[PDB]
């Protein structure tokens, strides 16, 4: 008789795959900032030298013969400058061209037309790295403006047809295809030389191969590192600690500011391979074309820090690409402000900040607004390039979307006997809001923690301080119940629950448990973890909008009372599904006062999970790791 199994006869398989344990970490974020106060540190020599290469005629003679260059390479017999004609688009005809070509003629006038790009392009050649390669970027701004501007439009700003009659304008551009592509070979025969126009517009903005952007990433990745270093140096004994860094140049900038970032990070936890109480879920997505690059650039740096290799695009909805509001802790952007045409810089930082835990370091290196040749580098038209803003306007945005602590790091080189400059970009490193002190919404304004709800159930015992006022004193002040209907219904009473729950209660209601503060007996935890089990029950039974937020007392750490966890046990189970809001608190008696706080723990947006410990007024998750 023959099965069809392999039989593994009480073998002893080590399991290294199923193990997982479970800590208890402050879930407001325990990372600092570093003091602005410390920042000099050189490794850049070509921006001081690029600073210097301002106020130097022969790049304006340069900037002339590009434009002239231009001005030829639109059509080679076409009219300009007096006459035919002064017009304007539209209606009709392509003078916009003709005026913005008059106006670039206008501003060329003045002053030089002599020899150029000789002994300073050599000098500068050999000075900072080579200029070539940023010559090259300046050139292909204006080729590519030209080119873009050629485009397909040179005219065709016409009216849409309003017939027939009162038709509303409707757009829709998705689920689009061209039917059909390589018919009767069509564009295909006698084919040659047909995309010398646009050569080096494939060709993107180099940075790998000079090493001042690599400066750049070195300066960033260093002060970054050293805060890792005072964290890990300040980790606990056995409370492993989940980071959640995300890093948004690896689209926008070269990849190589994270391969940096890994580098270090990897050394130096490989050089202090003596404690394993933090792990690293370090992510990198990237447009399917970066992925390539980073993924073949990084070979071996997952051994303690979690890598995924993902796609994160900032034109859709973080829900629906499964990112989280308050779900990752650290932010690393850089090339940010200068990689949007439609988003406001608000809505950008607005998708940043929801995504950031609480205190959450959200890293913005930005470029200034102070040499606009400097930001010419950074994108490829007269659009993007000029959607940046100066310091000031950064700072204010910044604090716009809710942010505190904006800390200013002017990058700052010092190459001796050679000029100063304006910071290199502007790194401001803020974290989010303190997680002691929100409101429901965005910004903080307590209209929704004070006179927002509208029935507030307290349900309580009366074997211990019989008046439920100095009953709900004992932990908390009654005051800062702050409801239309501050109502409290006995444990057990049931009947009056249903009635009261059933005649109507608000989104803005709430009911705070105040029987699982008491030590539970061998017996009566069963009877209120049943009576916890109706109410649950009966709200689910006529699909409610109610807030619920169970408040227990030294139930997930073990103490005084380790019998709440029957209640913190079926809530959870109640968790899966969605029309119960419900949440769960355990807190010890010294921090058992933040009824405030307890309001602010009903937060689906800025705080994360539903259950939650409170010590030292500090807001802990519990953590799950492999």
């Amino acid at each position: 008789c023959t099965s069809l199994i392999r039989l593994k006869k009480q073998s002893i398989k080590y399991p290294s795959q199923n193990v997982y344990s479970h800590h208890w970490q402050s879930k407001d974020s325990p990372l600092t900032l570093i003091e602005n106060q410390l920042i000099e540190e050189k490794s850049s020599e070509s921006k001081i030298n690029f600073e210097k290469l301002l106020n130097d005629k022969l790049f304006n003679d340069y900037l002339i013969r590009l434009l002239n260059q231009s001005i030829k390479s639109e059509f080679i017999e076409f009219d300009y400058k007096t006459s035919t004609v002064d017009t304007l688009e539209i209606d009709s005809n392509n003078t916009k061209l003709l005026e913005k070509i008059q106006s670039i003629l206008k501003t060329i006038d003045s002053l030089d037309q002599s020899i150029d790009l000789a002994s300073l392009k050599q000098v500068i050649i050999e000075k900072s790295s080579s200029f070539k390669k940023e010559i090259n970027l300046i050139e292909k701004s204006i080729k590519r403006i030209v080119s873009l501007l050629k485009g397909g439009e040179s005219e065709h700003f016409s009216p849409s047809n309003p017939s027939s009659p009162n038709d509303t304008p409707r757009y829709n551009s998705n689920n689009c295809s061209s039917k059909s592509n390589n018919t009767s070979s069509g564009a295909d025969d006698d084919t040659n030389n047909e995309e010398t126009i646009n050569q080096l517009n494939n060709e993107p903005f180099n940075f790998s191969n000079s090493q001042f952007i690599s400066n750049q990433n070195q300066l960033i990745s260093k002060t970054i590192v050293n805060s890792f270093d005072r964290l890990i140096n300040s980790i606990e004994i056995g409370e492993k600690k989940l980071i959640k860094i995300i890093d948004l140049s690896s689209i926008y900038q070269n990849n190589q500011l994270s391969k940096l970032l890994l580098l270090q990070l990897n050394q130096l936890l490989i050089n202090l391979s003596n404690n394993n109480n933090i792990e690293i879920e370090y992510t990198i997505p990237s447009n399917t074309k970066n992925i390539d690059s980073i993924k073949e650039e990084t070979k071996s740096i997952s051994n303690l820090l979690n890598i995924k290799y993902r796609s994160f695009d900032l034109q859709d909805d973080l829900e629906s690409n499964g990112y989280l509001n308050s779900n990752y802790d650290l932010i690393i952007t850089s090339l940010l402000l200068v990689s949007t045409n439609s988003i406001d810089s608000n809505e950008v930082l607005s998708k940043l900040y929801k995504l950031l835990l609480p205190k959450g370091q959200l890293i913005l290196m930005e470029p200034p607004k102070d040499v606009l040749s400097f930001n010419l580098l950074f994108a490829n038209d007269f659009k993007q390039s000029l959607e940046i803003k100066s310091e000031q306007e950064i700072k204010s945005l910044i604090r716009y979307c809710g942010f505190t602590k904006i800390e200013t790091n002017n990058i700052t080189q010092d190459d001796e006997e050679e000029q100063q400059q304006p910071p290199s970009i502007l790194i401001v490193q803020t974290e989010k809001r303190d997680i002691e002190s929100m409101s429901l919404t965005f910004s903080s304004d307590p209209e929704s923690l004070n006179s927002s709800y509208s029935n507030c159930i307290f349900i309580v015992s009366k074997e211990q301080k019989e008046n439920p006022t100095s009953y709900i004193q004992e932990y908390f002040d009654i005051t800062e119940v702050f409801c239309d209907n501050t109502t409290i219904i006995e444990a057990g009473d049931s009947e009056l629950l249903t009635k009261t729950i059933e005649s109507g209660i608000g989104k803005n209601d709430i009911i705070f448990f105040l029987v699982s503060l008491e030590e539970l007996t061998i017996e009566n935890y069963k009877q209120v973890t049943m009576q916890y089990t109706l109410v649950n029950q009966i709200l689910l039974r006529n699909n409610l909008s109610t807030r619920f937020a169970l408040l227990t007392y030294d139930s997930q750490n073990g103490g005084k009372n380790y019998l709440g966890s029957s209640l913190i046990g079926t809530f959870r189970y109640f968790l899966e599904f969605p029309s119960l809001n419900t949440f769960s608190i355990d807190v010890d008696k010294d921090s058992i006062d933040n009824l405030t706080l307890f309001l602010r723990l009903v937060d689906l947006s800025t705080i994360g999970d539903r259950e939650t410990i409170v010590r030292n007024n500090k807001i802990f998750v519990q953590k799950i790791f492999k």
